[PDB]
C-alpha cells in the first residue's frame, strides 16, 4: 500500500555519513566517510533489496 499503482519497482538511492568517530562499522570499513546505497523492493517480496 505505499508503493503508488501503476509500477511494481521503486529506486530509492539513499546515502549515509559515517564519522571516524564511531567504528565497528559492519560491511563497511571506517575509513570511508560517505557510502552509497540504492534500495529497490517490489510488491512481491517483503523483504527490501539493498
Amino acid at each position: 500500500d505505499f508503493i503508488k499503482n501503476g509500477q511494481d519497482v521503486s529506486k530509492i538511492e539513499i546515502t549515509l555519513k559515517n564519522s571516524p568517530n564511531v567504528t565497528d562499522i559492519e560491511y563497511i570499513d571506517a575509513r570511508d566517510e560517505t557510502i552509497k546505497i540504492t534500495r529497490i523492493i517490489t510488491r512481491s517480496k517483503r523483504r527490501s533489496d539493498y
